[PDB]
């Protein structure tokens, strides 16, 4: 019928707090990578896909990046799955644990939040 990992991958409460002064379309995990000096290699001026964890508001870069930090975040061993990311590109949802693209509606929390987060980033 739908994905049932909604709550498992979407946590509205911590979303609100994350998106407050969050950076939009900016994989924060790129920025928080103090290891390197660049975190944005101006010579290439990259703009990868940006997937936002619907679970915590962690913004990562998807497949179109070298790091694919969004997936690293999924592959991160943790108690909650955080397996829901929405694309700031096509506004799709990806559920890593479903391993497909998720669809939602107006009564579905995922849709509600995507709508909300879209209002955030808008
Ligand atoms: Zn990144
Ligand atoms: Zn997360
Ligand atoms: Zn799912």
């Amino acid at each position: 019928p739908v994905c049932r990992h909604i709550r498992k991958g979407l946590e509205q409460g911590n979303l609100k707090k994350a998106l407050v002064n969050v950076e939009w379309n900016i994989c924060q995990d790129c920025k928080t990578d103090n290891k390197v000096k660049d975190k944005a290699e101006e010579e290439t001026e990259e703009k990868p896909s940006v997937w936002l964890c619907l679970k915590c508001g962690h913004q990562g870069c998807g497949r179109n990046s070298q790091e694919q930090h969004a997936l690293k975040h999924y592959l991160t061993p943790r108690s909650e799955p955080h397996c829901l990311v929405l694309s700031l590109d096509n506004w799709s949802v990806w559920c890593y644990v479903c391993d497909n693209e998720v669809q939602y509606c107006s009564s579905n929390q995922l849709g509600q939040v995507v709508d909300y987060v879209r209002k955030q980033a808008s």
